[PDB]
C-alpha cells in the first residue's frame, strides 16, 4: 500500500531518530517507561511455557535481544534465566551505555553487535531464544521475511523465536514520527509464515493504557 517510497529513506530517517533519542528507559518505549514491570512480567510467564519441564523443553544457556536497547530486557528478563546473553543493534550510543545500566550483571552480556537487523545474520547454532521486541516496525516486509529466515537457522534444538511488537487494529499504520510502519496480526502472521516458522503460541498483553498500539507475543521455531 506505498509504505515505502525508497526503502533507503525508511532506514536512514528511524536510524537518525534513535540517534537523538536519550538513553533511558522512558526513552526506549517513546516515554513510557512506567509499562516496563508490566511487559516485563507477563514475558516472564509467556516464555515459561517452554522453559518449564516438558517435552521439549527449551535451553537456558545462551539468548539473543534484538533491539535491545539500552538493554532493558536484556537485565530483568533474559539474563537471569540465561547463561550468557547476546545483544544486537544498530545505535552505538545505547549499546555503551549499557554496561553500566546492565552493571554486574552486564559482564554475562556475551557479545554487542551494532549492526541493522536487515545486515545482521546469528551464528548457526547459536541462540536457546532469539527475543525480538517492538523492532519490527522499522524492517521492510521483505527484509524482516528474511531476517527470521535466518534466525530459524541459529537455533539451538528446541530453540525458539518470540516476537512482542505492536499490532493495528485495522490496516497499516504509517508512523512517521519514528519512522515506523505498524502492521495488522494478518500480515505479521503472513511474513512468519513466509520465513517458514511454526506458529507455537500467540498472546495479547494486557493491563496496557488505551493510547498504545495492541501488543502481541508470537513464539515461533
Ligand atoms: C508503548 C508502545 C508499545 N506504544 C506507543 O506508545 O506508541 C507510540 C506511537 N508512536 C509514537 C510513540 C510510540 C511509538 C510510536 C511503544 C513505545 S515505543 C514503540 C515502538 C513500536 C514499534 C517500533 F518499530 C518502534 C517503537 N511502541
Ligand atoms: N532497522 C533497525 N535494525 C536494528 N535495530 C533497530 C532498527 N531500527 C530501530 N532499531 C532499534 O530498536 C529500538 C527501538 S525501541 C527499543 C526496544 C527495545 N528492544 C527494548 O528493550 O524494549 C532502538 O533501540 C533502535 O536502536
Amino acid at each position: 500500500s506505498e509504505v515505502i517510497e525508497d526503502e533507503k529513506q525508511f532506514y536512514s530517517k528511524a536510524k537518525t531518530y534513535w540517534k537523538q533519542i536519550p538513553p533511558t528507559v522512558d526513552g526506549m518505549l517513546g516515554g513510557y517507561g512506567h509499562i516496563s514491570s508490566i511487559d516485563i512480567n507477563s514475558s516472564r510467564k509467556f516464555l515459561q511455557r517452554f522453559l518449564r519441564e516438558g517435552p521439549n523443553k527449551t535451553g537456558t544457556s545462551c539468548a539473543l535481544d534484538c533491539g535491545a536497547g539500552i538493554g532493558r530486557i536484556t537485565k530483568r528478563l533474559l539474563l537471569p534465566l540465561f547463561r550468557e546473553v547476546d545483544m544486537v543493534d544498530i545505535t552505538e550510543d545505547f549499546l555503551v551505555q549499557a554496561k553500566t545500566y546492565l552493571g554486574e550483571e552486564g559482564k554475562r552480556v556475551r557479545n554487542y553487535f551494532c549492526c541493522g537487523l536487515q545486515d545482521f545474520t546469528p551464528e548457526p547454532d547459536s541462540y536457546d531464544v532469539i527475543w525480538i521486541q517492538w523492532v519490527i516496525g522499522h524492517l521492510t516486509d521483505q527484509h524482516l521475511a528474511e531476517f527470521l529466515r535466518r534466525c530459524k537457522g541459529s537455533l539451538r534444538p528446541n530453540g525458539i523465536i518470540v516476537i512482542k511488537d505492536n499490532m493495528a487494529q485495522e490496516g497499516v499504520i504509517l508512523d512517521d514520527v519514528d519512522s515506523s510502519v505498524c502492521r495488522d496480526l494478518d500480515v505479521v502472521r503472513r511474513i512468519i509464515c513466509s520465513a517458514g516458522l511454526s506458529l507455537l503460541a500467540e498472546e495479547r498483553q494486557e493491563n496496557l493504557p488505551d493510547e498504545i498500539y495492541h501488543v502481541y507475543s508470537f513464539a515461533l521455531r
